Parts: structure tokens; C-alpha cells; sequence
């Protein structure tokens, strides 16, 4: 008889595992054959998934044969048999045996993209800066450290899946302002070298500006004029604010004589704020600015503007009293009758029709300034007989409503 040797089979591929790519092509199965009657040229036979493969032992005790990966994927064990002869021509089979494993599939998982910024809207501030785009990746062969790729506005951003299945990557807001749809692809692999991609989709919106409205300012006081009395107290400056993104509670800011005043737009599109007359007396124009924001948090100022007029003084004139009777003496027949006491009132804001008031002997006489700047009033002679000194006071006002008194004095004698 002939004598068997030793046959061995090397790993099936470098890791002894058949993956997808290997299973799809051809695999060199190799090994050794020596000892006994094994000689160069002895045929090596392998049956693998029912297919008979054959090669011959080379000159160094080695053999190799190309096997279809599909047969190795289907059959995880096989003998390799070398057939030999001794010189006498007895025959003998030497067997070596092989095992391997098969894994021809990686498993995708699940990938998601979170809202793009807290509100899934890119605003103006966000477009101008850096936004962190985040999400999840979990399931199947997705593991910590797998690559995440996002293409956004033609820019390729990458990160890696963290230990918790989340991922984040800093992205330019510009890019997000310009491209409102994209995918995150996560690429995973298994021990065997199989690879798989898992995709998640994201959309968002862009809104970079908030819309101004219309702001108006009412008259400054009833007549749009600041008088002295008004300048000395407080004035309610009011108006309206509506349209665009203006809403109740939006701040209204007015600067007037360098003082900053603020209130808030009420529920009816109206506003009001107490301003010191003195600032209004000092500064005859101002803007009222309402600061608003849209849903996305863009902000906008709406301006309305005010003018007004200022007049805080009346001007006193000149008042005189004529001689009391032609000779400036009250006689007995004058005392017994009525005397016309007369004079002038002119200058400043004194005007035709201004009130003239005389108190003589406790009795109050009044008349008005005529067209010529003179005045006269009939007075009891007895009163002039009883009181030899008195004032005439003329009360005048201006258009703004300031008022002034002008006084002239008189004395006379009695006989
Ligand atoms: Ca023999
Ligand atoms: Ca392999
Ligand atoms: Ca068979
Ligand atoms: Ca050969
Ligand atoms: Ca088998
Ligand atoms: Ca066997
Ligand atoms: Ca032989
Ligand atoms: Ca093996
Ligand atoms: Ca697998
Ligand atoms: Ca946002
Ligand atoms: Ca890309
Ligand atoms: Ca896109
Ligand atoms: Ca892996
Ligand atoms: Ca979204
Ligand atoms: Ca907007
Ligand atoms: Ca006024
Ligand atoms: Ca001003
Ligand atoms: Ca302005
Ligand atoms: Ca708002
Ligand atoms: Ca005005
Ligand atoms: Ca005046
Ligand atoms: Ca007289
Ligand atoms: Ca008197
Ligand atoms: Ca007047
Ligand atoms: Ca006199």
C-alpha cells in the first residue's frame, strides 16, 4: 500500500469569514500537502456546495484553486483530498479539512434629523452665524463613531455618531439659509467588512426679516402747542402703532430733550406715555419707535415722528389811568353823580376786548379795551369820593393760552 500524508487548508480569505463582496466574486482556497506518498502533480479535489474543484500540488508542498464565493457562502465546511500513488502504483487519499463562517449582510438602522434650530426656522441672526445641526443614529450596525455625512448648499459636513446615538455638527447658517432640504447619511459596517448606509431626511424654513408697521403721534396737547402751564407739568404723548409685526406689548421708545421715555403698545394699537412738559418745551421734534419681532425672532423698529410748537410766555403791556375828571379832583357835584374813569392799555399781548378791572372803594368795576387802546368805565362818584388811590389791571392772553396782567395806578383828590 501507499502511504497518506498531511493536508492543510488555509483561512478562507484573510479573516476566515466570507463577506458580501467576497461571496460575489472568486476566492483562492489554498493550503499544503506533503508527507507519505504525496508528490508534485498529485491532484487536489475539493467539494464545496456540491461543486467539484480541482488543482494539483505544486513543487513546494502547496496548492491553490479559485473557488466561487457563492459556493463558500453556501457551505461552511469542506475536506480537501489529495490523491497519490506509490512507485508500485497503490493509491491513497490524504484528507485535510476546512471550516469558515459567512456574513454577507450589514444591517441599516434608523437616522433622524432634529428641528433646525429650536423652531425649525433659520432667522437672520442664525443665517449670520453657526448653527449646530443634530440628530440620532441607532439600530442595526450603527455604532458609536460611525461617520455621519450631510451635504448642505453643496457643502459637505461630517461628524460621528456619539455613544448615545446622537450626533451634532456645526454648520454655517449661510448654508442653511440657502438650502432648506438635505439628508444625513450614516455609514456603518460589521465585523466581516460589510458596509451599509442609513439615511434620514430634513427640511426647514428660512425667515430672516421682521416686518415694520405704522406708528403715529397725536397732537402735543389739544392744540399741538406747549404753553407755560403745560411746560410746568406733565403731558400725555400718545399715538398709535399697528401693522407688520407690531403686537401688543411691543416697547415704544421716545427720546425728547435727551430723555428716554418708554411705554408699551396696548391692545388696541394705541400707546401713551407721560412726558415732562419741560422736555417738550425744550425739544420740538421727536421720533416714536416701536420695537417688534416676528415668530422667528427677527426684530424690527418702526418709526413715527412728531413735531410741535412752543410758547411759554405772554407779554405785559402798558396801562395808564387818565386824570380823574378833567382836573383830577372830585368835587361835590361829581361825588353826587357818575364819573367816567378812563385810560389806556396797549403793548405786548394787550388787545381790543381785553378785560379791564378796577376796584374802587371796594366795588369792582370792569370794562374792556377798545380798538384804539383806550378804556373807560362809568364809576360811582361816591366811590371816587371815598377812595383816592386805585389800580387798573388789564388781563391779556396769547394764542397758546398764556395769560398776563398789566397794571397802571391812579391817585386823585377830593374837594
Ligand atoms: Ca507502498
Ligand atoms: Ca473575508
Ligand atoms: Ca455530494
Ligand atoms: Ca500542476
Ligand atoms: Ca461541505
Ligand atoms: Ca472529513
Ligand atoms: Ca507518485
Ligand atoms: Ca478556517
Ligand atoms: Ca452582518
Ligand atoms: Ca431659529
Ligand atoms: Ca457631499
Ligand atoms: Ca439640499
Ligand atoms: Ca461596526
Ligand atoms: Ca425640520
Ligand atoms: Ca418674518
Ligand atoms: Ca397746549
Ligand atoms: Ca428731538
Ligand atoms: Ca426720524
Ligand atoms: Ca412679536
Ligand atoms: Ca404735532
Ligand atoms: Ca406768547
Ligand atoms: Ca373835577
Ligand atoms: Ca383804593
Ligand atoms: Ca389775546
Ligand atoms: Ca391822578
Amino acid at each position: 500500500e501507499a502511504t497518506a500524508g498531511t493536508v492543510t487548508v488555509n483561512a478562507i480569505t484573510s479573516d476566515d469569514v466570507i463577506n458580501a463582496s467576497e461571496a460575489a466574486g472568486t476566492v483562492a482556497v489554498s493550503g499544503t500537502a506533503t508527507g507519505g506518498d504525496i508528490a508534485e502533480g498529485d491532484t487536489v479535489t475539493l467539494e464545496i456546495n456540491g461543486e467539484t474543484y480541482t488543482t494539483t500540488v505544486d513543487a513546494n508542498g502547496e496548492w491553490s484553486v479559485d473557488v466561487a464565493g457563492s459556493d463558500l457562502a453556501a457551505d461552511t465546511a469542506f475536506d480537501a483530498v489529495v490523491t497519490s500513488s506509490d512507485a508500485a502504483g497503490n493509491t491513497v487519499d490524504t484528507t485535510g479539512s476546512s471550516t469558515h463562517t459567512v456574513d454577507t449582510e450589514a444591517t441599516a438602522g434608523t437616522v433622524t434629523v432634529n428641528a433646525i434650530t429650536s423652531d425649525d426656522v433659520i432667522n437672520a441672526s442664525e443665517a449670520a452665524g453657526t448653527v449646530a445641526v443634530s440628530g440620532t443614529a441607532t439600530g442595526g450596525d450603527i455604532a458609536e463613531g460611525d461617520t455621519v455625512t450631510l451635504e448642505i448648499n453643496g457643502e459637505t459636513y461630517t461628524t460621528t455618531v456619539d455613544a448615545n446615538g446622537e450626533w451634532s455638527v456645526d454648520v454655517a447658517g449661510s448654508d442653511l439659509a440657502a438650502d432648506t432640504a438635505f439628508d444625513a447619511v450614516v455609514t456603518s459596517s460589521d465585523a466581516a467588512g460589510n458596509t451599509v448606509d442609513t439615511t434620514g431626511s430634513s427640511t426647514h424654513t428660512v425667515d430672516t426679516e421682521a416686518t415694520a408697521g405704522t406708528v403715529t403721534v397725536n397732537a402735543i396737547t389739544s392744540d399741538d402747542v406747549i404753553n407755560a402751564s403745560e411746560a410746568a407739568g406733565t403731558v400725555a404723548v400718545s399715538g398709535t402703532a399697528t401693522g407688520g409685526d407690531i403686537a401688543e406689548g411691543d416697547t415704544v421708545t421716545l427720546e425728547i430733550n435727551g430723555e428716554t421715555y418708554t411705554t408699551t403698545v396696548d391692545a388696541n394699537g394705541e400707546w401713551s406715555v407721560d412726558v415732562a412738559g419741560s422736555d417738550l418745551a425744550a425739544d420740538t421734534a421727536f421720533d416714536a419707535v416701536v420695537t417688534s419681532s416676528d415668530a422667528a425672532g427677527n426684530t424690527v423698529d418702526t418709526t413715527g415722528s412728531s413735531t410741535h410748537t412752543v410758547d411759554t410766555e405772554a407779554t405785559a403791556g402798558t396801562v395808564t389811568v387818565n386824570a380823574i375828571t378833567s382836573d383830577d379832583v372830585i368835587n361835590a357835584s361829581e361825588a353826587a353823580g357818575t364819573v367816567a374813569v378812563s385810560g389806556t392799555a396797549t403793548g405786548g399781548d394787550i388787545a381790543e376786548g381785553d378785560t379791564v378791572t378796577l376796584e374802587i372803594n371796594g366795588e369792582t368795576y370792569t370794562t374792556t379795551v377798545d380798538a384804539n387802546g383806550e378804556w373807560s368805565v362809568d364809576v360811582a362818584g361816591s366811590d371816587l369820593a371815598a377812595d383816592t388811590a386805585f389800580d387798573a389791571v388789564v388781563t391779556s392772553s396769547d394764542a397758546a393760552g398764556n395769560t398776563v396782567d398789566t397794571t397802571g395806578s391812579s391817585t386823585h383828590t377830593v374837594d
